[PDB]
C-alpha cells in the first residue's frame, strides 16, 4: 500500500532514493539513463583528460532492483501510475518529481546512452578544447565563467574569449563583490571578456568541435575569430515527464508550483524537488538534495500521521571555481575567497560526495 516513486535520477532524485533504500522502504527510482551525471563536473571533464569517468555512476549498482532505467512519458494521476515509453506502468502511492533541466553539451547531458558512450563524449571535448589554440565560450553566467576559467587553467597558452549578453558575469542574486571579483579573477588569468554583447549567429555556428576559422558575431558588430565555439547560454526545466498531467500547476518556466512542504500545488502524496521546483532559489545541486530530504521525511511524516518539515531558505550560500586552483563565493550572503572555495568546491568539485551517497568507488 506505501511505495513511492522517484521521477529523476539527479542530485534530488539519487539523495531521495539513497534515504528510502537506507530505510527499506519500497520505492522505485526512474531515470532514461544508466547512470546518474555529476553534472557539476562536467566543465571540468570537458578540459581533463581521463576525468569523465569519475562523473557518471551506474545506478544499478546502487539501487539494484529498486532501480528503473526508461523514458517517463507521462503521469496517470486517477489511477495513480507513471507511464513508461515502452508500456511499464509503475504504481506509486507517493510521488516524487525530480526531473532536473536541460542545456547545451558538455554543462548538460540528458540523453539516453551507454554509459560508454557518454564518457567517450566527454573525452572527444577534451580533444576539441587540446586542438584548439583558439576558443569562445557563449554565455557569461555562473556556467560559462566557469567553462572558461578551467580552460585557462589547465591550458595557459590557449587564447580563451568569453562573450556575455550582460554587463556584469555570473548570477545577478550574488553579492556585487562577488560577481565584480569573478571578472577580476578571469581578467588576471589572461580571459578575454566582451561583456554587453550577444552572440548573433549562433545558429549557423558548429559547435563542440575544432574548426580551422569559425567566425563569431556579435549584435554589436564585433566579429571573433576562433577554432571552438562552446555553449553556456543557459538551462531549461525539463518538464517533459508531467507537462501534460500537471498542466495547470505549472510556473511559466515549467517548473511546478509548491508549497512550502515541497508538495505540488493541489496534492499532497505529490512533490517536486530540485531544478524542476518552481523555488526562489538558484538552480543548484546542493539544494535538490535539501529538498530531498525534507521529500521523503514529508512521506515518512505523512504516512506516520506526524508533523510536516518545511523549506525556509536561508541567505545565499553560492561557490564559484575559477579553475582547480582558485574560486570566489558567499556563504550565508558573506564574500569568501579562494582559500574557501579551492578546498570546499575548486579541487574536487563534489565529487567524492556522489561517490559516497552512491555506495561506489570511482574507477
Ligand atoms: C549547468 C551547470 C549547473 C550547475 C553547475 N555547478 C553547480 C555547483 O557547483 N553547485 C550546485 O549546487 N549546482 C550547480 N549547478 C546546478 C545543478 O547542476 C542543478 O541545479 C542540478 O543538476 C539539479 O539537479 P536535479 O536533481 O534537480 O536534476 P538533474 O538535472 O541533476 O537530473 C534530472 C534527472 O531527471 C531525469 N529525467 C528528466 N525527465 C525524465 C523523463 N521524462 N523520464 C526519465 N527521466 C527523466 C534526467 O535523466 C536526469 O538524470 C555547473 O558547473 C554547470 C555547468
Ligand atoms: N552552484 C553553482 O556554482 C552554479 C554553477 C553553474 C550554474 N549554476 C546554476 O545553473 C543554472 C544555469 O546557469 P548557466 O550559467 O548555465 O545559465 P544562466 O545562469 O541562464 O546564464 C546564461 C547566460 O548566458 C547569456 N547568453 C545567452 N545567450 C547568449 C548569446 N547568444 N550571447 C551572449 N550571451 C548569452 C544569458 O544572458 P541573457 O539572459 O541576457 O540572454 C545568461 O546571462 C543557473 O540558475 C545557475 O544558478 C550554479
Ligand atoms: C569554516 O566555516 C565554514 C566551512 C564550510 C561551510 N559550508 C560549505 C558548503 N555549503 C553548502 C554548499 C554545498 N554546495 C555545492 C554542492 C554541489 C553538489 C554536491 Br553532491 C554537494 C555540494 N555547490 N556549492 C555548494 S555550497 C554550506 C556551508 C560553512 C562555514
Amino acid at each position: 500500500a506505501l511505495h513511492v516513486v522517484i521521477v529523476g535520477g539527479g542530485f534530488g532524485g539519487i539523495a531521495a532514493a539513497s534515504q528510502l533504500q537506507a530505510l527499506n522502504v519500497p520505492f522505485m527510482l526512474v531515470d532514461m539513463k544508466d547512470s546518474f551525471h555529476h553534472n557539476v563536473a562536467a566543465l571540468r571533464a570537458s578540459v581533463e583528460t581521463g576525468f569523465a569517468k569519475k562523473t557518471f555512476i551506474s545506478y544499478s549498482v546502487t539501487f539494484k532492483d529498486n532501480f528503473r532505467q526508461g523514458l517517463v512519458v507521462g503521469i496517470d494521476l486517477k489511477n495513480q501510475m507513471v507511464l513508461l515509453q515502452g508500456g511499464e506502468a509503475l504504481p506509486f502511492s507517493h510521488l516524487i518529481l525530480a526531473t532536473g533541466s536541460t542545456g547545451p553539451f558538455p554543462g548538460k547531458f540528458n540523453e539516453v546512452s551507454s554509459q560508454q558512450a557518454a564518457i567517450q563524449a566527454y573525452e572527444d571535448m577534451v580533444r576539441q578544447v587540446q586542438r584548439s589554440r583558439f576558443i569562445v565560450v557563449v554565455g557569461g553566467g555562473s556556467a560559462g565563467v566557469e567553462m572558461a576559467a578551467e580552460i585557462k587553467t589547465e591550458y595557459p597558452e590557449k587564447e580563451v574569449t568569453l562573450i556575455h549578453s550582460q554587463v556584469a558575469l555570473a548570477d545577478k542574486e550574488l553579492l556585487p563583490s562577488v560577481r565584480q571579483e569573478v571578472k577580476e579573477i578571469l581578467l588576471r588569468k589572461g580571459v578575454q571578456l566582451l561583456l554587453s554583447e550577444r552572440v548573433s549567429n549562433l545558429e549557423e555556428l558548429p559547435l563542440n568541435e575544432y574548426r580551422e576559422y569559425i567566425k563569431v558575431q556579435t549584435d554589436k558588430g564585433t566579429e571573433v575569430a576562433t577554432n571552438l565555439v562552446i555553449l553556456c547560454t543557459g538551462i531549461k526545466i525539463n518538464s517533459s515527464a508531467y507537462r501534460k498531467a500537471f498542466e495547470s500547476r505549472l510556473a511559466s518556466s515549467g517548473a511546478l508550483r509548491v508549497n512550502e512542504h515541497l508538495q505540488v500545488e493541489g496534492h499532497s502524496n505529490v512533490y517536486a524537488i530540485g531544478d524542476c521546483a518552481d523555488v526562489r532559489t538558484p538552480k543548484m545541486a546542493y539544494l535538490a538534495g535539501l529538498h530531498a530530504n525534507i521529500a521523503v521525511a514529508n512521506i515518512v511524516n505523512s504516512v506516520k500521521q506526524r508533523p510536516l518539515q518545511a523549506y525556509k531558505p536561508g541567505a545565499l550560500t553560492f561557490l564559484l571555481s575559477m579553475g582547480r586552483n582558485d574560486g570566489v563565493g558567499q556563504i550565508s550572503g558573506f564574500y569568501v575567497g579562494r582559500l574557501m572555495v579551492r578546498l570546499t568546491k575548486s579541487r574536487d568539485l563534489f565529487v567524492s560526495t556522489s561517490w559516497k551517497t552512491m555506495r561506489q568507488s570511482p574507477p
